[PDB]
């Protein structure tokens, strides 16, 4: 079994629904950690203090689903925070949490460079954030048009030149 | 054999070329359903009435390639139409075709969307449409820099927490 | 025993493609540094082991001259090169075709770092649309010419070539 899963994909790719289905199959006590501004599911708000909330609510009998990382970074960005320390803190939290967690996050770097400095800083922070999370998490799935593809665990390619 | 293929990926990723290649190996009579407003291939235009055209023109003697779902959704959005009805109709049709169809569609959710309500609406609509076409079609392929990866059929990843 | 090409079935060419801040640049380094060759950065933007050569526009010319059996060139990166040509008003089709023909016919190994820019909504201007079309087209031709293609997502590399592409029978 795994401690941590990162689910990454485009906007409106069905990643939430995928994270939901993996969580329900765990037959553990299910918490939605909601970041945006049935009865087996407890909803907990975490608009800004995501790491603090995760450390508060995590326990071995619970599975927390963060829905979602991108709207948490949007909250921090608009509040004026430096996104780097909280991203780095979140990666430490994901590596050593006292209960299982699924993180839902968006790919935002696969379009044209934004014509707006905040959009660029956001694109960079979200890209760094997914790299840190993927490295810290036991498993990573890409979700494309509702279909999940595992990309960790799995060996990295090695090429000879 | 399969009845339905979705070819998804970024813009100018070689999706059309891949759909055309799968079509030409089929030995059926080949029809291009062209949604864009300005050999062994018949062209039939369907700027708006795509689900209608598919119910009427699909048949066991033919293979239709829809080129492409993104411009059809765009055509509707800019005409003023509500997008949820045509999308749910397309997905219903896609599950019940008279003969083989390949859907070409764009990923539009892996960037930073323009800050305008029309762009957000388009992104949400295109994303739910690809999820519904992926669910309805027998097979799905992601095309990356001209190279196709099959993601359906295939066993969905499972995890123990 | 059976034929395996000399040097442990090596590659001469690798395309690394991913979004902005996907970790593609640092995967390209890990690969370059396991090669044992003299490592050259071909910088397109206008360390002890790394030589740097700048090629803001003449990327084709520069690869042809500088590639050698004992060198590994890393092109960082295809997207700024293309951006450099677009802003100068150059026809993009000929240099793209010239670059993939160069990649197929190289005297020394080369890694190409390139961006995916085609998976969002393009701003409503003809220059953004032109760049999206050229970069998509350019990644298609490089992918076809290169021995190996890696997609890097959230700093995790997936090999998509070499490998059999799927076929669908109707």
């Amino acid at each position: 079994p795994i401690k941590s899963l990162l689910v990454v994909g485009g906007a409106r790719s069905g990643k939430s629904r995928f994270a939901q289905r993996m969580a329900e199959a765990s037959g553990r006590s299910l918490v939605l950690i909601a970041t945006a501004q049935d009865a087996r599911w407890t909803l907990i708000e975490a608009f800004f203090d995501l790491g603090q909330t995760l450390r508060r609510e995590a326990q071995p009998e619970r599975l927390l689903v963060v829905d979602c990382v991108t709207l948490w970074l949007s909250n921090l960005l608009l509040r004026g925070d430096d996104l780097s320390p909280p991203i780095k803190d979140l990666a430490r939290t994901a590596a050593r949490l006292e209960g299982p967690v699924i993180f839902v996050s968006n790919e935002v770097g696969a379009g044209i460079v934004p014509d707006n400095a905040l959009a660029r800083a956001f694109r960079d922070a979200q890209g760094m954030c997914n790299q840190r999370l993927a490295e810290a998490c036991d498993a990573v799935t890409l979700v494309t048009a509702g279909i999940a593809t595992q990309i960790k665990p799995g060996p990295e390619p090695v090429f000879r030149f």
